């Protein structure tokens, strides 16, 4: 039957919901809006004219982008189509979701473009007053400059849009980057943040990186123990996993204490 959660479980549709349809879309979000997600997670990067655009990459990805000025997306170019040396009247021409998903093979095909950080907020907002989000910082110390802004630049255009729309106290950020956590912690501490995980390391040193205990340890699935989780909780900290996209996965991690999922299909939570 269905997925049994705890009280408090944070259901985290992974962009939106990548599994069903374009992932970083406005139908995406509204599709998992719909579904009842506790969270919408989604990945922001910045535009030549500072604009914050909901996307995965910095730069238009093989995978979802049929074209760009009329050239075939692949591998090979792919780097070349750079969002941050475009603006965003351009990047909004650019069509991410009828190419066929090698990964995603089930995601639905539509036309779909790179939304705007702001729509994302606004169509939420006006769906539901209790939406969470869980945005993540695309940022690395080698893409200052060339793939997006340096740190304090890249969190206030983020921060600022959050500010606008009083949606401090339901946002979460998440990043890799230590650096934006640390800024984050530092300039804007009323924003809970997300310390996103993906090497081999114990708790003790993952958590040595970071001046400061995070809200939410998040960690690639890989990389769970109910030791870790527990010690996680010791120290206050929520364990929120990625991406889960199996009942049973999902199954384990929930016996082993962990307070919420990121997953592709965040459908698996409301079928009967």
């Amino acid at each position: 039957g269905m997925i049994q959660v705890p009280a408090s479980f944070d259901i985290q549709g992974h962009r939106g919901c990548r599994g069903l349809l374009p992932e970083n879309t406005i139908a995406a979000f509204t599709k998992a809006l719909l579904l009842g997600v506790t969270t919408l997670e989604f990945d922001l990067v910045i535009s030549k004219d500072n604009r914050v655009v909901v996307s995965h990459d910095t730069f238009f990805h093989h995978e979802i982008t049929m074209m760009v000025d009329g050239e075939d997306v692949t591998e090979a170019n792919e780097k070349n189509f750079n969002l941050y040396a475009m603006n965003y009247a351009d990047i909004k021409e650019i069509d991410v979701g009828m190419k066929t998903h090698p990964r995603f093979k089930s995601q639905k095909k539509v036309p779909a473009v790179k939304p705007l950080f702001r729509e994302l907020i606004e169509t939420a907002e006006k769906l539901s007053a209790k939406i969470q989000y869980n945005g993540e910082i695309k940022s690395t110390v080698e893409g200052d400059n060339i793939d997006h802004p340096n740190i304090a630049l890249f969190c206030d255009l983020v921060v600022a849009e959050i500010k606008k729309a009083h949606i401090t106290d339901r946002f979460t950020l998440q990043s890799f980057d230590v650096r934006a956590l640390e800024y984050m912690h530092s300039q804007y501490p009323d924003i809970k943040l997300s310390y996103l995980v993906e090497t081999k390391g114990t708790l003790k040193k993952q958590l040595e990186k970071l001046s400061f205990t995070p809200a939410v340890y998040s960690p690639d699935v890989t990389l769970v123990s109910k030791k870790d989780i527990d010690a996680a909780h010791k120290l206050g900290m929520r364990v929120i996993p990625w991406t889960v996209n199996t009942k049973e996965e999902i199954e384990t991690l929930i016996s082993l204490g962990v307070d919420g999922i990121i997953t592709d299909y965040p459908d698996l939570f409301f079928e009967k």
